[PDB]
């Protein structure tokens, strides 16, 4: 029992160092292309791509396209869009049923920040969503190229 | 019921936990190297990281502060050399955190404390044009006071 | 008796913190790799995003604590190919035949244990191609070390 008690104390020291070092590296990592909000992390690839390609990049990376579910998350996302000065794609679309936007899971939206008059399915062909530098949303053609931002 | 068995069970758990920590330590060390390549430099307990682009002092300062750090503030020859590596790699002079905006001729850190280290280029600081309150570090590592409105490489320290 | 019990709850608590750290670390690891890195096995490839001549690229990787990309299998080669395709730029590998023409080796001097030469390669075209580049199609080509190619290191 003496040895065990001694080992445990040793582990505490190792863990304290890791937590401290990790805390520092998290800040370093997020600068300047990431944003942490709650338990979510948004990170931009810094370039533009059409929706399908953007979606694949995020999913293959173990995440998904930016999916702001609250005003706080939307503002965090807006910071990256503003930094790059490029509107970005969100993960949501109404490709399945026109007029009904859903997350990749199929769940209906729990938050939205549509610009006045949007979504309007302009030209009868806008199933994707973009977020502007002002944080507002607009449905847009999925074939258009927008800033790639994933969430993890 | 058997104290010996209870101790053995705890031993088993401690061994497993110890394994987890050893694995994490090795994985974290590798990740640190990956993170620092190619825009970061670690010196002592400080880490310098560049954003890869230029901005005027005010915007550069806000970027670093909002990221939870501050503009590069080399406090020794060792830290200066580390920062210089990034400046050289990007071939772009960078802003430091220090200014003499409060009292002309007296440079201080964001906290207000006076410099504990300096590496001024010959003849600097010279407050050229009577309007240079910020500081830039050249690819040769030397410092020069510069107009804060000018754009220089953004490098933060964490 | 009571000691083992107190040590128990102490271990239980510490394990909780480690697993929380493990969870946070796993998340930041994914974030780190997006979009300039690729993990394969215990190896991690990461591109600097810019091109450089061989010597300069090699120094960058070594000074960073790693080495130039050195795919030792089809799986590692495929992972590396992803970064090349994503950046749409051929990249230098670590291997060269600078010591003995026609014989490519890793920085340690060991002979290749895997290769993926494109048709007709290596051909030492021009009479001086001692470095190696990987194309977007994953195939290899010996290239003049003085040429500039995408910098990709492995850690
Ligand atoms: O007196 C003029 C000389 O030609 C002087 O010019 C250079 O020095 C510059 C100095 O580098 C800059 C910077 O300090 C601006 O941030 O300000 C100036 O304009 C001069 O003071 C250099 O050639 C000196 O050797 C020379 O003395
Ligand atoms: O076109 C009629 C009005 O001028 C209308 O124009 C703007 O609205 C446009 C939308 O922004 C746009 C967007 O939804 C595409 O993804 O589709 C359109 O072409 C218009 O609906 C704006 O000035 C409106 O205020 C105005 O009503
Ligand atoms: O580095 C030079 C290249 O190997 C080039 O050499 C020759 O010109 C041919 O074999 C080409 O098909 C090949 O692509
Ligand atoms: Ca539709
Ligand atoms: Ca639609
Ligand atoms: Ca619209
Ligand atoms: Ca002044
Ligand atoms: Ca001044
Ligand atoms: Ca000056
Ligand atoms: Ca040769
Ligand atoms: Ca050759
Ligand atoms: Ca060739």
């Amino acid at each position: 029992v003496a040895s065990l008690r001694q080992q445990v104390e040793a582990l505490q020291g190792q863990v304290q160092h890791l937590q401290a070092a990790f805390s520092q590296y998290k800040k370093v990592e997020l600068f300047p292309n990431g944003q942490s909000v709650g338990e979510k992390i948004f990170k931009t690839a810094g370039f533009v791509k059409p929706f399908t390609e953007a979606q694949l990049l995020c999913t293959q990376a173990g995440g998904q396209l930016a999916s702001p579910r609250s005003a706080a998350e939307n503002a965090a996302l807006q910071q990256l869009v503003v930094a790059k000065n490029e509107a970005a794609f969100l993960s949501m679309t109404d490709s399945k049923t026109e007029g009904k936007f859903t997350y990749p899971t199929g769940e209906s939206l729990v938050y939205s920040n549509w610009a006045p008059g949007e979504p309007n399915d302009d030209g009868g062909s806008e199933d994707c969503v973009e977020i502007f530098t002002n944080g507002k949303w607009n449905d847009r053609a999925c074939g258009e190229k927008r800033l790639v931002v994933c969430e993890f």
